[PDB]
């Protein structure tokens, strides 16, 4: 008869977004922007977050409701009160939906003693995102479960960079599905042109793998800038993203690029700790909601 | 008193990749350099820069044109008055245009009898003497006009579109920009060289789109080309702001034209949306020049 709190981090793409869906490598990096889910025993099912208080509700709380629906089939959950707080803004490729999924599983696993392992939690989180989105990659829930720097799809763990991470949100809503659809149709229109560009994005991630293992942050940011041009060439860049990205580079960032589907949302700037604040001021001065964070090895943890 | 004009040009696709044996598509625009040539007591060359004599410093291309040509038919009193609406830099062909417009103006009065052929060979050999070394592409496109592929040098039909050139006002050294791309290519050759091939592939596809008049596909291939150049590091904030403002205003496509690092962008518009696009580029802070493609190179005005 008590309460339990769990948190799971978000992530940013160092390299390789959009190209993964065509079988190329990418490098995801968990950051210290987390979603907390606090769980208590209750008479009925209640979920409260930024967008209000609901019961079981697949319109407002689809991921948390799906988690409850699934896990109640092994150990029955007749009542629970879940409170969701997050530093990960819904939108862009920061993994907010995967963070709340993993944290909801972790809290319930602790509250009702499901005894699930971290591997089982990541596998369950992937299935939750499939039943909510129709089809989902296991990448988001895996990185939010284990933290750190993970390559996709090999799941190679790399050394977490001793770096600052500046996230500039353009405020435009990043609708992932249509941007992935826009890239696919561009790929279909010019196959011999776009498909090699997908090979080049994968080539960047494989080169960047050693640079992440070597700690060469200046080379990493340089390759991030090359990755940004290819993402721009694929059509997922916008004026606001370009303005935040170039403002961050001018203020001394190693590199800056879109993170996620693009077409709005957030960019990411890898900066040395000494340059975080002035990079954050430049992105803000360019009209961007700035978040100063850093990578993390901590995935799902019990608060 | 005669007057001749030669046009500038813009790159539809392929800049920066031509050095590494790739294809490019230049398109002459209706921005021309017109020089008045008449008879005078001394060889006087006037411009917006000023009125001088035979000055190989303030008038490098015009004065060198005088020297190479007078060795066949001696000239001693000409009043050259260059006038141009071609912005300086960004490979817009300002130096190439002022060259052939001078050669054609002297070929008129003093009767040199040069072909259109010869006005291109001499117009390129003179750029070899002025800036030490130069490519004949900038020169030829100013002589014939229209859409010209490089290096295959095939002429294509002119797209019935508008051209919005947006100057950022930022200076950039093309020598440094080419060398920077060169260093990046040698730092990651297995990565950057395929990007050079992709640019050339855009030019090959774009050739069929220029022939078919698929202006919308040309524009979206321009947007792809722009991302590749941005990946090579030749893009800046000001260029990106002008490019995306043109796209949001309805242009078929927008991209850097020339070396990048500043300088000018270019936007392909439907003829009706040409002013709407130009207003957005100016509203984004660009020095706008409204123009359109031309099929005529050097003409005796
Ligand atoms: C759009 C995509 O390329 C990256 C964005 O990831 P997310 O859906 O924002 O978590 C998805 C993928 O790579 O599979
Ligand atoms: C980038 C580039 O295509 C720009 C050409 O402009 P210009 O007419 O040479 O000034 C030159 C190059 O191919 O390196």
């Amino acid at each position: 008869g008590h309460m339990v709190s769990c948190s799971a981090p978000g992530k940013i793409y160092l390299f390789g977004e959009h190209a993964v869906v065509y079988g190329e490598t990418a490098i995801a990096c968990a950051v210290e922007l987390r979603t907390r889910v606090r769980a208590e025993l209750n008479d009925s099912i209640t979920i409260q977050s930024q967008i209000g208080r609901t019961g079981l509700d697949f319109e407002k709380h689809p991921y948390v409701s799906a988690v409850i629906e699934k896990m109640r089939k092994s150990i029955p959950i007749n009542g629970v009160f879940l409170t969701v707080d997050s530093d990960i803004p819904v939108g862009s490729g920061l993994g907010s939906s995967a963070a709340v999924t993993i944290a909801s599983i972790g809290a319930l696993n602790e509250l009702f003693g499901f005894g699930l392992s971290l591997q089982e939690i990541a596998k369950l989180g992937h299935e939750i995102e499939i039943k909510v989105q129709g089809a989902a990659s296991p990448t988001d829930t895996y990185v939010s479960t284990f933290g750190g720097v993970v390559t996709i799809p090999e799941r190679r763990k790399l050394k977490t960079p001793d770096c600052g991470i500046v996230i500039g949100d353009t405020g435009v809503f990043s609708s992932t599905k249509e941007l992935v659809a826009n890239v696919r149709q561009l790929r279909e229109s010019y196959p011999d042109l776009i498909e090699p560009l997908m090979t080049s994005i994968g080539k960047i991630s494989r080169i960047g793998e050693q640079l992440v293992l070597s700690g060469d942050y200046a080379s990493i940011g340089r390759l991030m800038n090359v990755n940004q041009g290819l993402l721009d060439a694929l059509g997922v860049n916008i004026l606001e993203l370009s303005q935040l990205i170039y403002s961050a580079r001018a203020a001394g960032a190693f590199g800056a690029k879109i993170t996620g589907a693009g077409g709005g949302g957030c960019m990411v700037a890898l900066t040395a700790p000494e340059k975080c604040n002035q990079v954050a001021e430049a992105v803000a001065g360019a009209g961007g909601k700035v978040t100063i964070t850093k990578p993390t090895e901590q995935g799902l943890k019990v608060d």
